C-alpha cells in the first residue's frame, strides 16, 4: 500500500519523523510514540537482523497511520518536513504520485 511506499520514500530521521506522527494521530486510537518504540524494539530483537531499527520504526508508524486512517495527513506532513530539508522536487515527485 501507500504506507510501504511512503516509508520507502522518506529520509527523515525517526527523532524528527516521530513529531508528525504524534501530531497526526490526534483523535485516533493509534499507538503513541513510546508504545510504537517499545513494540518495534521487541519485534526487532525477537528476529535479529541487519535491518536498521530506524527503518522498522518508520515502517511501523506508516502502517499504523494507514490502519487508523491518517496516512494521507501523515504523507502531507512528511513531505512538508522533507521540503524544509530541501529534499529535491524531483524526488518529491516520486511520492507525489500517491496523490
Amino acid at each position: 500500500s501507500n504506507a510501504e511506499r511512503l516509508a520507502a520514500w522518506t529520509r527523515l530521521p525517526w527523532e524528527g519523523l516521530r513529531y508528525s506522527y504524534n501530531r497526526e494521530r490526534r483523535g485516533t486510537a493509534a499507538r503513541s510514540c513510546p508504545q510504537l518504540e517499545a513494540d518495534v524494539a521487541l519485534k526487532a530483537e525477537t528476529q535479529p537482523s541487519e535491518i536498521p531499527l530506524e527503518r522498522q520504526l518508520i515502517l511501523e508508524a506508516c502502517r499504523e497511520a494507514e490502519r487508523f486512517g491518517f496516512l494521507h495527513e501523515l504523507s502531507i506532513a512528511i513531505v512538508e518536513m522533507e521540503r524544509l530539508n530541501k529534499r529535491p522536487e524531483a524526488e518529491v515527485e516520486e511520492i507525489a504520485k500517491l496523490w
